[PDB]
């Protein structure tokens, strides 16, 4: 575990992370996809061997010795708000299990279901709160990656609020 487990936020490409493993915002079929998933495919393509997994689950595939945790959030275009909320919570619980099993001291993680799976809604608070519910009992350093300047400020605020 980390000596003083922390949360941090960085605004940059998660393919350039400085952590011991990465969480991919994957699709259920293990396809290259777009956004975070396409960046992850360009950096760690070997990790997409047999990466297909259902909504609400995470499946880890090694790229060399570097673990890529494929976490499948719901597409809110297809799920009801209620069922989507349950699947998004479940995907993060499976990420916490994998991070624990791998014995890493740090993990790079995007906000699941906030991009093309958001069904056109701002889900920063919803996705971040499910991330915290899952990861708070882990002792890995968690570094959250985003691309938007206003999202960076809001995520940083939410982390600092609890400190
Ligand atoms: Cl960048
Ligand atoms: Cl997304
Ligand atoms: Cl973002």
């Amino acid at each position: 575990g980390a000596m003083a487990p922390s949360y941090r936020v960085k605004r940059m490409d998660i393919a350039k992370n400085d952590e011991e493993c990465v969480v991919n915002a994957a699709n259920p079929r293990g396809l290259p996809g777009d956004g975070v998933c396409k960046a992850v495919y360009k950096k760690w393509p070997e990790s997409f061997k047999n990466s297909a997994t259902p909504v609400g689950t995470a499946k880890t595939v090694m790229c060399g010795t570097y673990p890529v945790i494929h976490a499948v959030g719901p597409n809110f275009s297809n799920y009801t708000e209620s069922e989507g909320d349950r699947e998004l919570a479940a995907a993060y619980r499976e990420v916490a299990k994998e991070v624990t099993r791998l014995g890493v001291n740090s993990v790079a993680i995007p906000l699941l279901s906030t991009g093309v799976y958001s069904g056109g809604k701002d889900r920063l608070t919803q996705s971040l709160n499910h991330l915290f519910t899952a990861m708070d009992s882990t002792d890995a350093d968690v570094v959250i990656y985003c691309r938007d300047k206003e999202w960076e400020k809001k995520i940083s605020e939410a982390i600092q609020m609890r400190t």
